[PDB]
């Protein structure tokens, strides 16, 4: 019975917690309260494999810490969510993409590029094909999420990085 650390890092805002919630509690949480650090386990089965999943939900913080050292170090693999509807967020990913690879000193590590707020068309500022580009830069996978009801791809995204890690 193996434990997936998976860390979900990003800019402030851009639904790092509505996704983890919409995964964990099938639930879409309209407030924005910031958060410090939350952590939710699940004991679950993934394609026909029992996992705990260790989910940690990471504040939205631009400049390094010892917080994000650290679990830049312990994850297994990450989620890197940007929202659609923030242009900074989206560029803000290389950063976390060097980060993650410079703490881990590796050349490539298990990670997803999560477009989020999707549901938000009139809003939407980064497109599809700009999204595209730059997970195709990193050679990672690609994934577009709402975590407003009805959600989007939210459970294939966390099941995803666990088979990314899997298929390693
Ligand atoms: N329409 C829409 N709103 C969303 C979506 N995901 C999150 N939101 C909204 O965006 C706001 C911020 O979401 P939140 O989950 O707190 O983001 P966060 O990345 O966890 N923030 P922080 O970095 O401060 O912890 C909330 O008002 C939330 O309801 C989405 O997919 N669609
Ligand atoms: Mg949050």
């Amino acid at each position: 019975l193996p434990t997936y650390k998976l860390v979900v890092v990003g800019d402030g805002g851009v639904g790092k917690s509505a996704l983890t919630i919409q995964f964990f509690q099938k639930i879409f949480v309209p407030e924005y309260d910031p958060t410090i650090e939350d952590s939710y386990l699940k004991h679950t089965e993934i394609d026909n494999q029992w996992a705990i999943l260790d989910v940690l939900d990471t504040a939205g913080q631009e400049e390094f810490s010892a917080m994000r050292e650290q679990y830049m170090r312990t994850g297994d693999g990450f989620l890197i969510v940007y929202s659609v509807t923030d242009k900074a967020s989206f560029e803000h990913v290389d950063r976390f993409h060097q980060l993650i690879l410079r703490v881990k000193d590796r050349e490539s590590f298990p990670m997803i590029l999560v477009a989020n707020k999707v549901d938000l068309m009139h809003l939407r500022k980064v497109t599809r094909d700009q999204g595209k580009e730059m997970a195709t830069k990193y050679n990672i996978p690609y994934i577009e999420t709402s975590a407003k009801d009805p959600p989007l791809n939210v459970d294939k995204t966390f099941h995803d990085l666990v088979r990314v890690i899997r298929q390693q």
